[PDB]
């Protein structure tokens, strides 16, 4: 067609110069020869792209903020732990749609079909894609061990280790006087496992290969790519070989190319680093909003559990205030739990600003969520003990960490009520923060720890399987005036989701900003959306607070309307009561 060729030409006149500039920046004179190749790869991908996905492309060019609407609800789940295979996932879609899920992150023909059904139900397929490394059994590695100098340059090989221990000087090692480093026998760069060979992004061929991979995967129906291990993909002598600027230039290139071939897809950078480093993944300088679309808001999560544990929200507001503003076209992925463990990412400066320490607060969080603290409701486990810092990762479901696990074995209805209120609180903060909320599978049923995880020998070692349970669809069907804990959690969350979908204020474009509070137990989050100021109030304690109305008064006026409880109260009277773990979404009433 002439229309398709013209469309492609227009997109290339748009995003082309971005793409060319970044490639010439990191490949120099090798850029031209690569550009000509990528042109062919893009053209092949573009003309092979199904018509319905082209319609999706056009649609997403009409709505570039599709990830930002308050209607977006995420759902992260292992494929086998959810429905065995992809076909079963296809068989369990009325449930997801019943929740309101539009963003389905599936953790690692059939896939194409599943994507088709998903789009049919208005759900975006989200897949992991590792950008840093491939297995040793992968084609490139096998071809490399065959002696082909072409496929050996896809990696980092070395004759004598005069170069390995040259990098190892600036490379962070888990232990000093030892050597569980980042190399494997020539000498092959292996930052993670012994069988995970790192790819050489200094070679244009691997860029081309990865772009082709992204595009064909996009043509299968994948709408959002979680770029796994994106921080390590560039390596430079004399550095930690992490978070290098070349990473963001390469990401910008990939992104532009994809914005030409497939406008409908988006990137979600998987990078669990400090905020100062993380903000670059949403693009700084010339990369501003021109790289990955999403990034994880890990800080909000660790601060959620932190504040829930300490009943004090000073550190949370502190850490949020020192958090850099994102480009308005990018969207945080927000969450309460996930497949991974919990690393207490707390800045010593953040703690210092609120008159705390840091290492002792990390010690606090670990002691609490492992169950060693007097008056702790947490029923979590210890995943790993950090070698010299002494930090501890914590495994456990949202429900067990929030106190329901302990509540049930000790049939105290008060403890149960409190636990459910805590969980609904956390989920309420997430759903009203701004960004696609990533419901971890099972949390809507308040799933408890799967302590029989050791029954599977493969899961026996890694105790993170205590919070990676198999989906019991009978439990699901039953939980679906609730009396069952799972039913009550399901109901509460359904309500929260409805209220979110309504509220236009929660558009991800506008960021939640922390407001100072008279009461440490109360968290105030201001969202200044064009339609009105949305003031969120949260009681992070089990106390019945008598809160002053003035902080609300000078924000919303004399009358306030609660979106969550459909209530409407006056802000003149000096005080109002906050019941344990109450959550308010206030607007001008």
């Amino acid at each position: 067609d002439d229309r398709d060729a013209e469309t492609f030409r227009l997109r290339l006149e748009r995003y082309g110069p971005e793409l060319a500039d970044n490639l010439r920046a990191v490949y120099g004179n090798h850029a031209d020869a690569l550009i000509g190749e990528l042109l062919e790869v893009m053209l092949h991908a573009y003309h092979a792209r199904p018509a319905d996905l082209k319609r999706l492309d056009e649609a997403r060019l009409l709505r570039p903020d599709w990830l930002q609407g308050p209607e977006m609800v995420g759902y992260v789940a292992y494929v086998d732990r959810f429905a065995g295979t992809l076909r079963g996932v296809g068989e369990r879609l009325e449930y997801l749609e019943g929740l309101g899920v539009t963003y389905l992150h599936l953790l690692p023909d059939d896939l194409s079909a599943l994507a088709r059904e998903l789009r049919g139900r208005g759900i975006s397929l989200v897949l992991d894609l590792v950008l840093n490394h491939v297995a040793e059994e992968h084609e490139w590695a096998v071809r490399a061990t065959a002696g082909e100098a072409a496929y050996r340059d896809y990696f980092h090989i070395f004759p004598d280790r005069t170069q390995p221990d040259a990098y190892e000087r600036t490379l962070p090692e888990i232990f000093p006087d030892f050597a569980p480093g980042n190399f494997t026998w020539g000498w092959v760069w292996t930052t993670f496992n012994r069988s995970q060979w790192d790819v050489n992004w200094g070679n244009p061929a691997v860029f081309r290969e990865y772009l082709d991979l992204i595009l064909t995967l996009a043509n299968r129906g994948v709408e959002v790519f979680r770029l796994d291990a994106i921080a390590f993909l560039w390596k430079r002598l004399g550095t930690d070989c992490q978070n290098q600027p070349e990473v963001h230039r390469l990401t910008h290139a990939l992104r532009a190319a994809t914005r030409i071939v497939a406008p409908a897809v988006a990137f979600k950078a998987e990078a669990i680093v400090a905020p100062g480093d993380l903000i670059h993944y949403l693009g700084s300088r010339d990369h501003h909003g021109r790289v990955s679309d999403m990034a994880y808001h890990n800080s909000l999560m660790v601060q959620l559990w932190s504040s829930l544990a300490s009943r004090d929200t000073r550190l949370l507001t502190a850490a949020l205030a020192a958090f850099p503003p994102k480009p308005t076209n990018t969207t945080w992925g927000v969450y309460v739990r996930c497949h991974d463990d919990i690393g207490w990412a707390i800045a010593d400066e953040d703690a210092a600003r609120v008159g705390l320490s840091g290492p002792a607060h990390r010690h606090f969080l670990s002691d609490f969520y492992s169950g060693e603290f007097p008056g702790s409701f947490a029923r979590g486990l210890v995943f790993q003990h950090h070698p010299q810092t002494g930090d501890r990762r914590i495994s456990g479901t949202a429900a067990s960490l929030a106190g329901l696990d302990l509540a049930l074995e000790t049939g105290d209805a008060e403890r149960v009520n409190d636990a459910l209120a805590r969980l609904l609180l956390l989920h309420a903060v997430m759903l009203g923060f701004g960004g696609v909320p990533l419901l971890y599978m099972g949390d809507e049923l308040a799933l408890l720890n799967d302590t029989d995880f050791a029954a599977v020998p493969a899961h026996a070692a890694d105790n993170r399987w205590v919070h990676r349970p198999q989906m019991d669809w009978e439990l699901v069907a039953s939980a679906q005036q609730p009396v069952t804990p799972a039913g009550r959690m399901f109901a509460g969350l359904r309500h929260l989701l409805a209220v979110r979908r309504r509220t236009p204020h929660l558009h991800a474009s506008t960021e939640s900003r922390p407001l100072p509070s008279p009461d440490p137990c109360v968290l105030l989050l201001r969202r200044e959306h064009p339609t009105g100021v949305l003031l969120q109030v949260y009681n992070f304690s089990e106390h019945h607070i008598t809160f002053p109305t003035w902080p609300l008064q000078e924000q919303l006026g004399a009358v306030a309307h609660d979106l969550l409880g459909e209530s409407q109260f006056h802000l003149g009277g000096p005080d109002l009561a906050l019941e344990p773990y109450r959550a308010l979404w206030l607007v001008a009433g």
